[PDB]
């Protein structure tokens, strides 16, 4: 499945204080290089919101997890079925994103398929008063075995630069579950430690973001 | 001159320690866009130190500045003649790297050769211990002129994602005047906003360091 480069297609819907909007991706993924690149238009004309904070909902399977973990390797245990993904995420002293995703193989195409509902954000912040930089830095995204749901339970923080230099918190609590009925890898506690550049697309007009992104697997 | 990709050439000599080694790089720039994609080898096998704490040490030419910034751009001023770039970069609790570096054209070519001394390293430190992680953050570059130096005065702090969870920090004190006896670009107080992801050649066999970056400038 990802032992070669894959097309990788992005939906996304979404509402936030009453702006809905929408976006779609393009890109493909190497896992065993840990690579990604995708290409992000958004289709209804300007992003309500800045585009940073967008980067952690719009594809945890491209991760590259060393021989000696492959057994921790939930994420593609699911494929090519998929899992659903869900997180809650509560941006520092303001709103709150709210994320249901279903990403599992269609045709040849991974296919993330998101609907985003953020709700309580202040217009005189950061997010909304898009006072935040075009820029991301690198964290550690910590796993954890779900018994009952037979999934996962990640969860992390992300620093967000803010252009006054200060910089905007954002806590995630996601939970993955797989969508087939077969059995699953489930993991050992680990992090993913994860590398992103946002940048632009020299010959695009629409409102976007270009997306590079390295995932390795570590811990065990 | 920056107007096209340019060939990058980094040479560089080091002493950490008494551990006495070598780099040599090679990659393109394109300053319209602010990219950088450089590549490392270690010419004397192993590094003595980790490739992340080398990053700000192996060419802020490629900055991208935009149009109403130009005037600002000391950088590109000294440019073919180049400018020498010194800097003190104290490693929290631990040592600290004195590098000096000379940046000018050299045929097509832009080269950045510099020699790096560094002491007062801890071997149960993080740096020499080998406990930082492979992965950048991003960071503000804090730029000034110098008015006798007819140079600027830069300043900035880096962090070091640390495998244990913590961080790192690393502050910088460089100082770049003009080689050329010309008239040079002295700019306003401002910010140059880097985004860097390291990565590792897939036929590599030698140690190296892959780099992507993207730099923007801001602030006027």
């Amino acid at each position: 499945l990802f032992t070669g480069v894959v097309p990788i297609l992005v939906e996304l819907d979404g509402d936030v204080n009453g702006h809905k909007f929408s976006v779609s991706g393009e890109g493909e993924g190497d896992a065993t290089y840990g690579k990604l690149t995708l290409k992000f238009i958004c289709t209804t004309g300007k992003l309500p919101v800045p585009w940073p904070t967008l980067v952690t909902t719009l594809v945890q399977c491209f991760s590259r997890y060393p021989d000696h973990m492959k057994r921790h390797d939930f994420f593609k245990s699911a494929m090519p079925e998929g899992y659903v993904q869900e997180r809650t995420i509560f941006f520092k002293d303001d709103g709150n994103y709210k994320t249901r995703a279903e990403v599992k193989f269609e045709g040849d195409t991974l296919v993330n398929r998101i609907e985003l509902k953020g709700i309580d954000f202040k217009e005189d912040g950061n997010i909304l008063g898009h006072k935040l930089e075009y820029n991301y830095n690198s964290h550690n995204v910590y796993i954890m075995a779900d018994k009952q749901k037979n999934g996962i339970k990640v969860n992390f923080k992300t620093r967000h630069n803010i252009e006054d230099g200060s910089v905007q918190l954002a806590d995630h609590y996601q939970q993955n579950t797989p969508i087939g009925d077969g059995p699953v890898l489930l993991p050992d506690n680990h992090y993913l430690s994860t590398q992103s550049a946002l940048s632009k697309d020299p010959n695009e007009k629409r409102d976007h973001m270009v997306l590079l992104e390295f995932v390795t697997a570590a811990g065990i």
